[PDB]
């Protein structure tokens, strides 16, 4: 029922880049799903005390959510695009695994990753 630590956001020792399709992951894909109507519940890691979810770190063991993406963005976290795309996936599953079909949360998330579909759709080619 309590709250686990957080994903980290910052490891010195792990090696980063700044790279277009990186910079693209945060100026238009994070921006994009940020911004949104629908982006509350995901801007945050999920608090299981405050939201009553006892059993949600018992079900959901690879937490992940936009506010520790944004972080890892703007920390200059990743190597590459696709651990990013890989975090904003996990935020997704987490979502599907967890709730119900048709729960306001999972149409939430849909509504979401359609966008981010679109988007990484366009990802720029490497530079
Ligand atoms: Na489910």
């Amino acid at each position: 029922s309590m709250n686990p630590p957080p994903p980290e956001t910052s490891n010195p020792n792990k090696p980063k880049r700044q790279t277009n399709q990186l910079q693209y992951l945060l100026r238009v894909v994070l921006k994009t799903l940020w911004k949104h109507q629908f982006a509350w519940p995901f801007q945050q890691p999920v608090d299981a005390v405050k939201l009553n979810l006892p059993d949600y770190y018992k079900i959901i063991k690879t937490p992940m959510d936009m506010g520790t993406i944004k972080k890892r963005l703007e920390n200059n976290y990743y190597w590459n695009a696709q651990e990013c795309i890989q975090d904003f996936n996990t935020m997704f599953t987490n979502c599907y695994i967890y709730n119900k079909p048709g729960d306001d949360i999972v149409l939430m998330a849909e509504a979401l990753e359609k966008l981010f579909l679109q988007k990484i759709n366009e990802l720029p080619t490497e530079e």
